[PDB]
């Protein structure tokens, strides 16, 4: 089997990318978050406390004829991000572009943190990371990809990520019109739950490549793109005005520049970002000062190839016996 799915981002900033996905008997379509940095598929509900919900499309579990309870099932998850959300499981039908898993753990929530309520457009995650990550409790559940991975012509799927456009995951197959050239194959460790892999290097701009090993992980719920502060200081110092704001919790840069590309290297073979990619606009609402797209990974613990750096491939998460990652320009 295969599913293809289109993903859409949810502003102009593309600060993340919605999905529909098929929930229940009959279908309820929520738009999901799709993960590629955690395991659980957790949705809005009518559990959710009523205060906490704004907006968002909810899943009702007694309005599906297949849903049923996970008995004493729990989880709870907290983010990078600071945000947070936790409830009790069913296990019900899932389907995301044709393809279809029964008995998928559907997390409902029921507290949601004020991040999640404030976005209308999020109607919940689908993780996408290794399942060891998977936070219910006391049994741990399987992601999507984990469950539907032997019914796929091929155990894969990719993510192939519009910049201020449409894209697509697709399950089972790789598109091998989506890109161009050839799709270079990286080393993975799953030691943490993430597809984690090391990039060979990066240019700033036209500059020269510098050779150096960067482990971080692909990570489609992250936004942007975190680096070595060395790394990213290198970055800054090509656009006038930049500057490392505490206030504003990073690298902000004067909005009349023309930002510079940032190359990372995958094995031999070179990943371009534009630099309009790296634009992520005013600060606050008229502000001539703009948030930059690369940023310090110092103090996360990591480093995350997330939005910016990940639209600008064809991407290739390999759930084979042992995993790979492969990156495409396109």
């Amino acid at each position: 089997s295969t599913g293809s799915a289109t993903t859409t981002p949810i502003d102009s900033l593309d600060d993340a990318y919605i999905t529909p996905v098929q929930i229940g008997t009959p279908a309820q379509t929520l738009n999901l978050d799709f993960d590629t940095g955690s395991s659980d598929l957790w949705v809005f509900s009518s559990e959710t406390t009523a205060s906490e919900v704004d907006g968002q499309t909810i899943y009702t579990p007694s309005k599906s004829t297949t849903a049923k309870l996970l008995s004493g099932a729990t989880w709870s998850i907290s983010y990078g991000d600071g945000s947070s959300s936790s409830g009790d499981v069913y296990t019900d039908t899932v389907s995301v572009g044709g393809l279809t898993v029964t008995g998928q753990a559907v997390e409902s929530a029921k507290k949601v943190s004020s991040s999640f309520t404030e976005d209308s457009t999020i109607d919940g995650l689908l993780g996408l990371a290794f399942s060891t990550l998977n936070t219910v409790s006391p049994t741990q559940q399987k992601t999507f990809f984990d469950n539907a991975k032997a019914s796929l012509d091929s155990p894969v799927f990719t993510a192939d990520l519009g910049y201020h456009a449409p894209g697509t995951y697709n399950f089972g197959f790789i598109d091998t019109t989506a890109y161009t050239g050839s799709i270079t194959y990286t080393a993975v460790s799953t030691k943490q739950g993430f597809w984690e892999w090391t990039s060979t290097g990066y240019a700033v701009g036209s500059g020269t490549f510098k050779s150096t090993s960067i482990d971080g992980i692909a990570d489609t719920g992250t936004t942007l793109l975190y680096l070595p502060a060395t790394v990213v200081s290198a970055y800054w110092a090509q656009v006038s005005g930049a500057k490392s704001s505490s206030s504003v919790g990073g690298y902000v840069f004067p909005c009349s520049a023309t930002l510079p590309s940032f190359t990372f290297g995958v094995g031999s073979a070179r990943i371009v970002i534009p630099g309009d990619y790296i634009d992520f606009g005013p600060i606050s609402t008229g502000s001539s000062s703009c948030f930059g797209g690369i940023q310090s990974s110092a103090g996360i613990g990591i480093n995350i190839f997330g939005d910016v750096a990940l639209k600008a491939a064809f991407v290739v998460f390999n759930g084979a016996t042992t995993p790979t990652l492969g990156f495409a320009s396109k």
